[PDB]
């Protein structure tokens, strides 16, 4: 069968997708489309063979028969005896962040300020927060918490739009793709960099990728850790330094979902693609790498050891875990088992 096509959404990831089909000579191929929602959709019909995916979205395209093949893994320090690929995922810890300047802000004086999330529907961006504010609320109403948020993936004409930015020309405002300046854990985090927004929901590793001279980037150039807070669920606020006792939740890593009818196949060479581009690939660092595009973690987050087999041959509610398939499921009461599209 041995011709996979790539899903990318949007423009950016379109480009590093069209530059790894140049170097794989058409072993892998791409299409494109607006949201990650319609490259669902381009799977399903048949049209898009893969794309790699946050747990949130796993959890949709799962109601829709799609599997989950290979997931993301981070070095990790534990486990070091184990290749990569053979090595179990470790997930990662959804937080909640803040600057240290604005003091007296914790997770008890959330109510009416400003909030950057990655894109609705997402993990540590949307359902892990979102879900503790509902419950803890016991109101459907989250639309109404925060006064403004840049919430990709919202009605551009709704407060959960209103602090998102668009393009460079401005066009594309709340898109949940990476043309907006806002759209996931790198643009919640600028989002609040440039205090645009009060919190910030991403993952611990987005604050550590992000500053004190890690990304080179004209907004992250200054960025010092120790002018950021976490979070706590306890009303505490520690350093960036502890967030393995200061998180909203454990997440389970980003995977690579296809059809189950192409999983194997979808399997077998992404294998063989990243022997040749990933970290330590016959061509990674001389010709092309899998696994980079500058800090924007495009079609795959930039801190991607490799990816993983699964072991278990999980479906997508084992993939994910009961856990937070309640919290999806009971977030989704608010806003009836079946494929959303
Ligand atoms: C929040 O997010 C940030 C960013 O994602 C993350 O920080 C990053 O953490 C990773 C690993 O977790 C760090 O990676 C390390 O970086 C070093 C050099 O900078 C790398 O080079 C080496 O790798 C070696 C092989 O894995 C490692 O040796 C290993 O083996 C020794 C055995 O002798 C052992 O060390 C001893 O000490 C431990 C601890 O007390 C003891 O228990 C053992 O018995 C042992 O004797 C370890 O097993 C060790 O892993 C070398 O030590 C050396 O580190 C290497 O790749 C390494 O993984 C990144 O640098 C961090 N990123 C940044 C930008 O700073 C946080 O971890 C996240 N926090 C949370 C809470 O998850
Ligand atoms: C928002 O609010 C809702 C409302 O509470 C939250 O939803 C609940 O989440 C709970 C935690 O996930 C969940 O609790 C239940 O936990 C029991 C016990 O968990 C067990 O732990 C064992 C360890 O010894 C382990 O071995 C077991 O496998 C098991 O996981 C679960 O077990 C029940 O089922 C049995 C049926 O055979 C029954 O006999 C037994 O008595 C238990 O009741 C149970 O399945 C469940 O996980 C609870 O289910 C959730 N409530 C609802 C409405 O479903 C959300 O999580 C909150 N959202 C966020 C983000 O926090
Ligand atoms: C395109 O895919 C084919 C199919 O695997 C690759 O051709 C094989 O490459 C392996 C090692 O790379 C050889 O050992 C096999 O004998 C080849 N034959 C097969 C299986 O057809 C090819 O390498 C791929 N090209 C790129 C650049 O990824
Ligand atoms: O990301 C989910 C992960 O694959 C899961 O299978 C865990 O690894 C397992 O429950 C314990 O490690
Ligand atoms: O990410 C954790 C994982 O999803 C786990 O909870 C599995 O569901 C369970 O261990 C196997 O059934
Ligand atoms: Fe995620
Ligand atoms: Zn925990
Ligand atoms: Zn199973």
């Amino acid at each position: 069968y041995t011709r996979v096509v790539w899903c990318a959404v949007g423009p950016e990831e379109q480009k590093k997708c069209q530059q790894w089909s140049q170097q794989s000579g058409q072993n892998v191929t791409c299409a494109t489309a607006s949201t990650t929602d319609d490259c669902i959709v381009l799977v399903l019909k048949g049209e898009a063979d893969a794309l790699n995916l946050d747990g949130g979205y796993i959890y949709t395209a799962g109601k829709c028969g799609l599997v989950p093949v290979l997931a993301e893994n981070r070095k990790s320090s534990k486990h070091s005896s184990l290749d990569c690929v053979l090595r179990p995922t470790e997930g990662y810890l959804a937080v909640a962040v803040v600057k240290k300047a604005n003091e007296g802000l914790t997770w008890n004086s959330l109510k009416d300020k400003k909030s950057c999330h990655t894109a609705v529907d997402r993990t540590a961006g949307w359902n892990i927060p979102m879900g503790l504010i509902v419950n803890q609320t016991g109101s459907c109403a989250f639309d109404e918490f925060f006064s403004q948020s840049c919430a990709p993936g919202a009605d551009p004409k709704s407060r959960l739009c209103a602090l998102c930015a668009g393009d460079d020309q401005g066009l594309d405002k709340c898109v949940p793709n990476s043309k907006e300046k806002y759209y996931g854990y790198t643009g919640a985090f600028r989002c609040l960099a440039e205090d645009v927004g009060d919190v910030a929901f991403v993952k611990n590793d987005t604050v550590w990728e992000n500053t004190n001279g890690e990304s080179t980037a004209d907004w992250a150039k200054n960025l010092k850790r120790e002018d950021f807070r976490l979070l706590c669920l306890d009303g505490t606020r520690k350093p960036v330094t502890e967030a393995q006792s200061c998180h909203l939740a454990v997440a389970p890593n980003h995977a690579v979902v296809s059809r189950s009818d192409r999983a194997a196949h979808v399997e077998q060479v992404l294998l063989h693609q990243q022997a040749l581009f990933g970290k330590n690939g016959k061509n990674c660092p001389d010709k092309f790498c899998l696994f980079k595009s500058e800090t924007k973690n495009l079609l795959f987050n930039d801190n991607t050891e490799c990816l993983a087999k699964l072991g278990g041959r999980p479906t997508y509610e084992e993939y994910l875990g009961t856990e937070y398939v309640t919290a999806i499921a009971n977030l989704k009461k608010c806003s009836l088992e079946a494929c959303a599209f």
